[PDB]
């Protein structure tokens, strides 16, 4: 039994609990024919993301019996040739639920003190832009909050108690009291959120639904003085919009960590922005946070290798 | 009765209470000359910090009964002259708890994400930076507090509570029950919560015991890991003890709003490194913390115009 880590693991401890059991290689940002070699006769496969695994290098490997990604997202495995083959994809989702969160408070919070302006002003000797800008205060904004899942209700939690923020949520799926429990007001009309809120952060699931769902005339419903947070994933916004957005102040700036695609190219159009701040896809990948998804994704290649069904299986039709 | 505003206050309703009582010139940024002339017949002067009222302006006016700085800070202003002469120096300090609170939060987590080292990253293309560096998980890691007054209770209570820290203060005036308050430890040696700490945050009062109490041998105890925060005042720290505790990698990196002196020279050497992020003596200066120091400067201002104590005055022996 041999196993292949295409990308290091957020941890090394889930390569040694591999190590114990099978035989493990590891490389690192490999080219195509790295990856050709090292997976004819190997038996899993672990995919460190956003690195793609093709139907080549599926169909080349003649042993494999398990695919897992290193967190939630499988755009990047072409799960329909590893059906085919009948092997078992396997995710690692939810592990990472207080990593996001400190992260959108950090970059809700960036946004709010002007911390990235402030800070080439300094450094390049404007101290007097304290006569031209102001930081916010946060307390008694409206913090509009699209998908009050794990990761949202934790935010709205925190900046509605601690931030002494005013919480609005946006979610079809969910009771009112859900809402009421973290000192939010659940509101149906997204048209309402947009309008009312200072600070506009995003925690929905990707599904059609929300796909795109930030597009040009949600960011002309919104303040032209309010931010936009993006954590959860880059299909959300529909990203020319959000460069036109930005051009023509239709928002005051925007944090965002993910992308579409991912990675993003060198040369994306928001780049240009200074009231826009990036992070590359790493809210969820503080060292806790990756340790248990390191150990998640060690756990399931082995049990697939030993017959028993791992917690996440992607195609539970093989 | 007229009064002469160096500089505008953080807010515009302080001048229309002044306007509505007493005749009002403004001026932004002035010379030297124009303080000269626009000083003679005025009997209130309010200073925008840290613009500086030396003794030739003092001596110049000759009606002028009574001084308001924008703030706490009075270092810029000859309170000297200005006894001799019998005039009242009035100060405007604890409006901006809120403010600050928040303010070192962002700073917290700005250094935890790694915020502006990331943002640079994504800018210049650099998106596979998150295979060498991960943000910090700041759950369970060690917060030190210097200083448990108003503002280091506020960070104190959020980072414990919201953030689930384990928070450190040091503060020799303050009952062990005060930190029990805010879900802290008080710490009596301050090598414990240098050595002790991941972030050490200082909160406090610039005494002659707190003045330049953070030098290189208190930077050799702290963790080559931890992160400084200075949001109190610049003489709190030794300043080239920082600059050589950063390029000797004695810590991680800090992000500091006050400086010694105020205004910092253009070519800080501090500005270099990019572990240390600035704002301009920001912290406070909220529209709503500018909106208090603003008012209560017009009172002030105005009660010694007509004979009443103002509640905050620096030299009580006039
Ligand atoms: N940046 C990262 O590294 C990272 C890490 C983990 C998760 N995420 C992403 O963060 C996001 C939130 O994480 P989570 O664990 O809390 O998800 P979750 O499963 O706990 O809940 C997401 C919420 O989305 C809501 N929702 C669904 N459709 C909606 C719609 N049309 N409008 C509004 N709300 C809708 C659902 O009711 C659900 O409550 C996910 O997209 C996840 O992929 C990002
Ligand atoms: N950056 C800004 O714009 C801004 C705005 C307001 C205040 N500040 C500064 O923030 C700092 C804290 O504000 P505050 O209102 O909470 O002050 P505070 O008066 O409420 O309390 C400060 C604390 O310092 C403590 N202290 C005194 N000597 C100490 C020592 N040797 N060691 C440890 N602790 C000691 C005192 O016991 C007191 O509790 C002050 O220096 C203030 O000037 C900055």
């Amino acid at each position: 039994h041999k196993v292949l880590l295409i990308g290091k693991m957020y941890d090394e401890i889930g390569e040694k609990l591999l190590a114990e059991y099978t035989n493990v290689e590891i490389i690192k940002e490999p080219k195509q024919h790295q990856i050709h070699e090292a997976i004819q006769d190997v038996s899993g496969v672990f995919v460190r993301y956003p690195t793609k695994l093709d139907a080549q290098a599926i169909g080349l490997a003649k042993n494999l019996k398990v695919i897992s990604t290193s967190g939630f997202g499988t755009d990047a495995i072409d799960i329909a040739a590893a059906t085919k083959r009948g092997i078992v994809v396997v995710n690692n989702p939810g592990l990472s639920t207080t990593a996001v969160t400190e992260h959108t408070l950090s970059m809700i919070l960036a946004l709010a003190k002007k911390l990235t302006f402030l800070n080439q002003c300094v450094k390049a000797g404007n101290y007097l832009i304290r006569n031209q800008v102001q930081p916010i205060q946060l307390e008694g904004k409206t913090l509009g909050i699209v998908g009050l899942g794990m990761i949202g209700s934790a935010v709205a939690k925190i900046c509605s108690t601690a931030l002494q923020m005013r919480v609005l949520a946006y979610d079809p799926y969910v009771p009112s009291g859900k809402a009421d429990t973290v000192r939010a007001t659940l509101v149906q009309d997204l048209d309402y959120l947009l309008t009312e809120s200072d600070f506009v952060s995003l925690h929905p699931e990707l599904t059609d639904e929300t796909c795109e769902m930030f597009d040009l005339e949600a960011f002309k419903k919104m303040k032209p003085s309010a931010f936009l947070i993006n954590t959860s994933r880059g299909k959300v916004v529909r990203q020319p919009d959000l460069v036109t957005a930005i051009r023509e102040k239709l928002i005051a700036g925007a944090a965002i960590d993910v992308f579409e695609p991912e990675p993003p190219a060198i040369n994306n159009p928001l780049y240009e922005f200074d009231n826009v701040i990036f992070s590359p896809h790493l809210a969820g990948v503080t060292p806790e946070a990756g340790m248990a998804a390191a150990l998640s994704a060690a756990n399931q290649i082995l049990q697939v290798l030993q017959g028993e069904k791992p917690p996440y299986i992607i195609n539970p039709k093989v």
